């Protein structure tokens, strides 16, 4: 066997773990500055209670001999596709338009090797790490990065007659933790659709949105079923800990350059090449589904993410993002910190670990990313430290 | 969006979706004719009750506030690749070396894509239908069948000077039910290491085996680790409903032709591509080890399978396979019933329904397969026909 060479053009970094290994030696050497994570994470976060029941009763359901397979499809449990037609969705997209997978990794992977190698691949900037990863591995011709930068309000600068295959975009956005609106979204469909591009709509974050005007789904835009598709799964710290779940949806609209129906070539490739997602999972899904309207945890990190904005704004920082996501975008203005800076820059005057924007990619430079997951006394700690 | 071409190529059938569907016909036309189904099959069976226990207790963990991701990795939780090594692999296989995934559908598609296209790849034939699928849709520049044929024992004769890349392998084998044994596998490893081919080993019926000397593990046989992966994961039937768990072994010794190390790679594709197999899975895959020496399931299929034989030979049958794999390799000898008769042949002259050998590809011309996977009561009346 020869080595892959879709492989060797790898070397991603790993930008978190890097960052990672470089909090843990800050820690070893300066053992009483006590160090606020904010460039990650928390866990930790419980498997809310009326999904784990729902999780249960369906093993007890499994172990009684009635019983009852259930290979689902394929495509899912009736019910959980139904139940996102219609709460998670609001009736914009159909049952038969839902395929239930194992998670947002998983999918895009699936996604991009569904379409083939040699694809010209373009994806926000700054962008999500692990898009720029897969879109090699996947075999792209060529990765373009699309400045969104907020003088343009985000919105991505599209190149000069460029062609572009598949456009990548997630919103709300990591890591400027924006979104992009009704109108913004008209118009990229419509360049998308001028330009025979598909767009991948990762749409992981939707939850976090806060006003119920923005759009939670590109399929609420004109158009959008000739052009897109969209990904999506339960956000973990929202409490889905244990839960290997996602959807990816193809309308019925979308077809090939010839005519030919994208959806019925997804159909026959996903049942070649995956079994479903486990039962018990999808059961708790729909039970997931249900208590997704309550969800004390989002509040909980809606107030993180303002008392962190607060501070920040008090210490002269500009501050976008935060509101539909769990991300801050933040820029100093100034005392000119260089991006090789920042880092050691926030840890060293305030004991704060970020990730530093350029690690995403070159219209990050300049900023941070500000990780508003996490416990509310480390939040507060923060807050202490840039009100000095 | 251009179509996939190494979509294009595919047209699998379904073999089995078919077979169904014909035999729901013949159910219609035939409503007095009760129609005995061991064509595929019995899923119904339960949930082991100690594995359920394990699932439940690991989803009271996640929902209790400590708690505690987990992530994995990535490649499996360390009690699970622990417990593989010592007791599925019985030491000859090191923890490091085992990569936890949510199925052998699903690894097989990742390794093949993971090795990338234009491959030459050859199977065994008869073939497991799945396989051809894979191949064609990860971009195999042929597919190169090997006949496995009673009269050399099921040994694959391998084409004179003809270029193999990949080599799948299928033991127990699905259809004709029988293993490779260790004098087998080392000529097969011979061949495979002096032309250098990779092995893929996929052992998912391996806990049917029911002679403790015959090889479960290609990593019994001497230079295997120089050129061989294997695939396995739990046997739903033996009780496993539910859970959504495999694994891939990689060898820390097997190098690409330039001497890079296979492993390394594949945990950089894995890490990029997947997310781990969910926490629950495998915690009752840990407790699904433990039971698997008992499993009175397996004796209650080897019953069955037994059973079939002897009414099978009694009506001048010949069988083969079945003493280490649920299925059964049948040749009637003969009454000249042709490829396309034998389906209905069985249907009309006992109601029973099986799969057609030639479904499995040129070498299944003239055989049928028999499931072992079904109630004690479908088989006793089986066998009652067979003994008319």
């Amino acid at each position: 066997m020869k080595r892959n060479p879709h492989f060797v053009s790898l070397t991603k970094n790993y930008l978190f773990a890097d960052l990672q290994k470089r909090v843990a030696q800050f820690r070893l050497e300066n053992p009483q500055h006590t160090v606020i994570n904010l460039s990650i994470g928390d866990t930790t976060q419980p498997l809310n209670a009326s999904v784990a029941e729902a999780f249960a009763s369906s093993i007890a359901r499994l172990s009684s001999p009635t019983t009852c397979r259930g290979y689902g499809p394929d495509f899912g449990l009736p019910a959980l596709r139904q139940k996102l037609s219609e709460d998670f969705y609001r009736g914009f997209v159909d049952a038969k338009e839902i395929f239930i997978s194992d998670g947002a990794k998983v999918d895009l992977f699936r996604l991009l090797s569904f379409f083939g190698p040699n694809q010209t691949v373009a994806i926000q900037d700054p962008s999500y790490p692990a898009y720029l990863d897969i879109a090699r591995l996947t075999g792209a011709k060529e990765i373009i990065a699309l400045p969104c930068l907020q003088e343009n309000a985000f919105f991505p600068e599209f190149p000069e007659d460029t062609h572009i295959d598949i456009l990548c975009l997630c919103s709300p956005n990591n890591p400027t933790g924006t979104v992009l609106n009704k109108d913004q979204l008209r118009a990229i469909v419509h360049y998308a659709i001028e330009h025979e591009i598909l767009i991948l709509f990762d749409a992981a974050y939707s939850t976090f949105i806060s006003d119920p005007s923005l759009p939670k789904s590109i399929f609420e835009i004109p158009d959008a079923r000739f052009c897109a598709i969209e990904i999506n799964s339960f956000s973990k710290p929202l409490g889905f800990a244990g839960i290997r779940l996602g959807w990816t949806v193809i309308p019925q609209e979308l077809t090939y350059a010839d005519g030919h129906f994208v959806i019925q070539d997804w159909e026959r490739f996903l049942s070649t090449t995956f079994n479903g997602a486990s039962i018990p999972a999808q059961e708790a899904g729909v039970a997931g589904l249900s208590i997704l309207p309550q969800l004390e945890a989002i509040h909980y990190y809606r107030e993180n993410s303002d008392l962190l904005r607060k501070a920040l704004l008090a210490t002269g920082f500009e501050v976008f993002g935060g509101e539909h996501a769990p991300y801050l975008w933040v820029k100093p203005t100034q005392a000119n910190i260089s991006d090789r800076d920042l880092f050691d820059f926030f840890l060293r005057e305030y004991h704060i670990a970020i990730t530093p924007g350029i690690g995403f990619g070159r219209s990050g430079s300049g900023f941070v990313r500000f990780s508003s997951l996490g416990k509310r006394e480390d939040i507060l700690a923060a807050c202490e430290r840039l009100q000095m």
